């Protein structure tokens, strides 16, 4: 059903990512029409004598070549009918079944215009394919209270590395369900996702206000995951220069539709007043609910304006433990970062909305914070990139020297034992058996560089 495609625009988009850094070439770029074609591609590969690397690209928003299949096929899950949300009376609630390589601003698009729904915990950015951001966890401001995108997922299809296509669910094949989500594709390409969906809101009461107090900024964003009861829908944070000393940025949201209307306005403003941010620093913004959620496509598109979105990204985040938080802001804001441009976000989550049983690595500790070094180094310029991963590596060193039990999200480590600290003994047991059970010969997801054949 599917081509092999050896058009070098198709090689070279298969051949680097946002990162800008990665570049190991494919032999070919697979082009699937089904999952069976996907199947076929992956049999092939399990029964070649060479047992060639195989890897989906999502919309190649990799760091650091996790979607490269040097010297095998890249399998190109970009876009065909499409299913229609469903409501279950079991579930008590909507699902939508879509396309691993589905780009989650297509899964909105589609979902407000069949019911108005929308799935209820996102990304920052909407430009990024399902099956990518359920095999890290997908995370924003909704993720406090509904969790990552990988706890908002009620069935997968998967074609492992055998070449078989599997429907997993909590209920049916599970080891292999929850080995897939945030198993940085180890496992099997999704090829389909059946996501979780909820009457969408209209509107957004979308909030900034400013603190100069890193204790007060870090207590106050605690108490808002904690809620409630009246609570904001996103909870983020970030970090600023005095131009424009360290200023933090608490981000909220509260979301609204025609019912809510006539309370909105009361609601932010009792939440607001238990806050301690600095007086007359909150700014305010009102516009719909798809407006807001494709917020870092108007970032991305001034920034292609300018020449600076096609720039290496050595980006950085990590998950840091709340009980090492404020010597974090010491150490790294004040410190490493002290003194090319790019936003450092912050926040905190709750570890129960993260079921235990996914693949997904976070600190052991209740509440944790993503922090998310997201900079870029400057246009055609190489020793910005190299000054920017040295300031990257003392971030590293500093977490490792002080011993801050941080875990890489999107983790970019090379050695087995770097891998074998990252996972812990029983978390690398469980995933050393899953890769033996579904991807013995490595054929997948080889750009992660975990396992070799
Ligand atoms: C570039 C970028 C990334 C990003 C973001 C904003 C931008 C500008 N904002 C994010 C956010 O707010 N929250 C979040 O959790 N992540 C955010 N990201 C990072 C993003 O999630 C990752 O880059 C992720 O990799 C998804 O991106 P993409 O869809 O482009 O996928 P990929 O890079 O090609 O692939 C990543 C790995 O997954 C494997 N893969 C890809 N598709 C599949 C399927 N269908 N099944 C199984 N595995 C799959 C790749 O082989 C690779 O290992
Ligand atoms: O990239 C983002 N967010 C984002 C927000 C505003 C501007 C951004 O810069 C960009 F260049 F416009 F993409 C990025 N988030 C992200 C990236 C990787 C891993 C996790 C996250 C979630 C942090 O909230």
């Amino acid at each position: 059903g599917g081509r092999l495609s050896v058009d070098a625009s198709d090689i070279a988009e298969a051949s680097r990512d946002f990162g800008g850094v990665a570049r190991a070439e494919p032999m070919a770029v697979f082009h699937p029409r089904a999952a069976g074609d996907v199947a076929g591609l992956v049999g092939a590969a399990f029964r070649s004598a060479r047992g060639f690397r195989v890897s989906a690209r999502g919309h190649g928003h990799s760091i650091s070549g996790q979607a490269q299949a040097a010297g095998g096929v890249v399998v190109d899950m970009s876009r065909v009918a499409r299913a229609l949300p469903v409501h279950s009376a079991a579930l008590g609630g909507h699902y939508v079944d879509v396309w691993g390589g589905e780009l989650w601003v297509d899964v909105l698009n589609w979902t407000l215009s069949h019911g108005g729904l929308a799935p209820r915990s996102w990304t920052d950015y909407l430009y990024l394919s399902v099956g990518g951001t359920l095999s890290n966890a997908g995370i924003s401001g909704q993720a406090f209270h509904h969790g990552p995108q990988i706890s908002n997922v009620y069935e997968l299809d998967v074609v492992t590395g055998k070449g078989e296509v599997v429907t997993c669910s909590e209920t049916e094949n599970p080891d292999l369900f929850f080995g897939v989500l945030g198993g940085l594709g180890q496992f099997g390409i999704i090829t389909r996702a059946r996501i979780a969906l909820e009457r969408a809101p209209k509107r957004v009461r979308w909030i900034r206000a400013l603190y100069s107090n890193f204790s007060e900024f870090t207590a106050d964003q605690e108490r808002l995951i904690s809620l409630g009861g009246r609570r904001f829908d996103y909870v983020e944070g970030f970090v600023v220069a005095a131009e424009g000393s360290v200023l933090y940025c608490l981000e909220v949201t509260k979301n609204y539709d025609d019912e809510t209307a006539g309370s909105v306005d009361q609601d932010v403003d009792t939440l607001l007043g238990e806050l301690n941010f600095l007086p007359g620093t909150v700014f305010t913004t009102d516009l719909p609910y798809v407006d807001f959620l494709d917020r870092v496509h108007k970032a991305e598109l001034k920034l292609r304006a300018k020449g600076m979105w096609e720039v290496p990204h050595p980006w950085l985040n990590l998950f840091v433990p709340a009980s090492r938080i404020a010597d974090f802001d010491r150490g790294v804001f004040r410190g490493v970062l002290g003194g090319a441009g790019g936003p450092v976000l912050i926040y905190p989550m709750n570890k129960h909305k993260w079921d235990p049983r996914s693949s997904a690595v976070t600190p052991d500790e209740e509440v944790f914070y993503l922090v998310a070094f997201l900079r870029s180094a400057l246009p055609g310029a190489p020793e910005s990139l190299e000054a920017l991963a040295r300031q990257n590596q003392r971030i590293l060193d500093f977490c490792a020297g002080t011993g801050i039990g941080a875990k890489q999200y999107l983790p970019g480590h090379k050695a087995r034992h770097e891998w074998a600290e990252h996972f812990g003994a029983a978390r690398w047991d469980r995933f050393a058996r899953l890769k033996a059970e579904f991807d013995p010969r490595a054929i997948l997801a080889a750009g992660q560089g975990i396992f070799r054949p």
